[PDB]
């Protein structure tokens, strides 16, 4: 077995050559050379099976990267596991290489308003394609956008993803943990479970603010925090906006507040393209009624040298204890095994 780092990253005689890139949600992540494909590949190994919650986010990515096809949404070439449910301990999930990702990119680069407009296109065609399979990702974020060298960009993990489900969205205050922080809807501390597409469009409100800054726009230091930075630029949300939250507990904590001016977007901005901070404005509504949705998004100004709904597919077919889910990943995984 190839070892990397003393562990275990057992992937041959196909691929060969590893180097080490970093570690995914549990597991080594390492590059590899594929000698059938004869190209560099990503490899990530995850060994879910001891944690239900693992087999869950496993199993969720497989099923629905294996559903999926589309530029903008990462793939999955092979799976590597033991050839039998005894022997199988670890999966190995074979991707395609991307250089870098958005984090990365931020974290380094000044992206020109050409680049801004680019990956934010990409990323709103690969969503308009997940949100019409009925799926919402739920953990949009820079360090799920990878990124090659031609600047192509490719939306990944989607261990976190659910199905929508709006007439069942609704819950109490301060309960809910949906994406992560920094990316994450004011409903989600109010209101809501993230079961609505909407989440999802704030996300991506929350990566075009930090591509046009290089800083995130909310970063709230803990859970709680996190309204706080949300409200200090928003401002105080409008009568109508509170009368859509019925719950006591969510309104009368808003009502408790001090009057808040939003903060304008060319003020913390100043650089930005006008058109930008307009769809911007539109993907950061407080109220997720109001909130741009996707189509409306790739058909805005910003985007108009890009748009082409022609070209801005949507999905063919929209869409248990840990020793049934091990199963299940099991019969999942067989087409990629010699037969
Ligand atoms: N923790 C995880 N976040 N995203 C995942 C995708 C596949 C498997 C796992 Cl364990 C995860
Ligand atoms: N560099 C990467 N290319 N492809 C990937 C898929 C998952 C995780 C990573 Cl880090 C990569």
């Amino acid at each position: 077995p190839e070892m990397v780092r003393g562990q275990v990253f057992d992937v041959g005689p196909r691929y060969t050559n590893l180097s080490y890139i970093g570690e995914g949600a549990y597991g080594m992540v390492c590059s590899a050379y594929d000698n059938v494909n004869k190209v560099r590949v990503a490899i990530k190994k995850i060994s879910p099976f001891e944690h239900q919650t693992y087999c869950q986010r496993t199993l969720r990515e497989i099923k629905i990267l294996l559903r999926f096809r589309h530029e903008n949404i990462i793939g999955i070439n092979d799976i590597i596991r033991a050839p039998t449910i005894e022997q199988m301990k670890d999966v190995y999930i074979v991707q395609d290489l991307m250089e870098t990702d958005l984090y990365k990119l931020l974290k380094t680069q000044h992206l020109s308003n050409d680049h801004i407009c680019y990956f934010l296109y990409q990323i709103l065609r690969g969503l308009k394609y997940i949100h019409s399979a009925n799926v919402l990702h739920r953990d949009l974020k820079p360090s799920n956008l990878l990124l090659n060298t031609t600047c192509d960009l490719k939306i990944c993990d989607f261990g976190l993803a659910r199905v929508a489900d709006p007439d069942h969205d609704h819950t109490g205050f301060l309960t809910e943990y949906v994406a992560t922080r920094w990316y994450r809807a004011p409903e989600i501390m109010l209101n809501s479970k993230g079961y609505t597409k909407s989440i999802d469009i704030w996300s991506v409100g929350c990566i075009l603010a930090e591509m046009l800054s290089n800083r995130p726009i909310f970063p709230g230091k803990h859970y709680l925090d996190q309204l706080n930075h949300i409200l200090g630029i928003l401002g105080s949300p409008s009568q109508e906006d509170l009368n859509c939250i019925i719950n006591l507990k969510a309104r009368n904590y808003l009502l408790s507040l001090p009057h808040k001016n939003k903060v304008p977007w060319n003020r913390l901005f100043p650089n930005a393209d006008s058109k930008a901070l307009d769809l911007l404005d539109k993907m950061l509504t407080f109220n997720p009624h109001k909130r741009i949705e996707v189509e409306q998004a790739l058909a805005h100004p910003y985007l108009e040298q890009y748009y082409d709904p022609s070209d801005e597919p949507i999905a063919e077919a929209p869409f248990l204890p840990k020793e049934k889910l091990k199963e299940l990943i099991f019969e999942e995984t067989a087409r990629f095994q010699p037969g």
